[PDB]
């Protein structure tokens, strides 16, 4: 039974995330009770899409800067993952008339009003790299970068740019590794690797 992985993903991720992703499994008919699994790898991707945004801001003099929300603030990153395909890609149609970036192709996960491009992110299991070259080869658009992290503390970004700071990676890489030792001591966790 899944109920085990299904109880540790509603007591780890915040409601919002939850919420998000069983939306996304009920639209394309996958139910969270049973594919446990995908459940609680949709829900890492979207906590890591929402803390790569967190607290990145430009600002009315119109550079970007760190806070941890003052009106005249513009949000750095707009964010494409959480959303259904319609809205999505009204989003990423709005985005390329406002700065006339090429259309991506797929939909990616952010764009980056700062670097102007958009982000595919991934998560991982396996290993950071091997997983990027496969992510690379299926976008196969030098437009979009690719930002991916691992459980076990790493990431590999393209042309090794990292885009944020080294503090808000730490953030992030930080609770993955928390979350994998989470599942670890529940002995969850090679059920969860193994599946990918
Ligand atoms: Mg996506
Ligand atoms: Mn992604």
């Amino acid at each position: 039974s899944g109920m085990a992985m299904e109880d540790f993903v509603r007591q780890c991720f915040n409601p919002m995330i939850v919420e998000l992703a069983e939306k996304a499994m009920k639209e394309y008919g996958e139910d969270p009770k049973i594919e446990t699994n995908k459940f609680a790898a949709i829900c890492t991707h979207l906590e890591v899409c929402f803390m790569y945004s967190d607290f990145h801001f430009i600002d009315e003099r119109g550079e970007s800067i760190i806070v941890e929300p003052n009106a005249l603030l513009k949000h750095r990153f707009e964010i494409i993952e959480g959303r259904d395909r319609i809205m999505a890609w009204t989003v990423v149609n709005s985005i390329c008339n406002t700065t006339g970036v090429e259309k991506p192709k797929f939909l990616p996960d952010l764009y980056d009003y700062k670097e102007n491009r958009f982000i595919e992110i991934g998560v991982t299991r396996r290993e950071v790299h091997i997983y990027y070259l496969e992510k690379a080869n299926k976008i196969k658009s030098e437009k979009t970068h690719i930002h991916i992290f691992s459980f076990t503390g790493e990431e590999m970004a393209t042309k090794a740019d990292y885009t944020l700071d080294e503090e808000s990676r730490a953030r992030i890489k930080t609770r993955l590794f928390t979350i994998r030792q989470e599942m670890a001591s529940r002995s969850l966790w090679d059920s969860f690797r193994q599946s990918e």
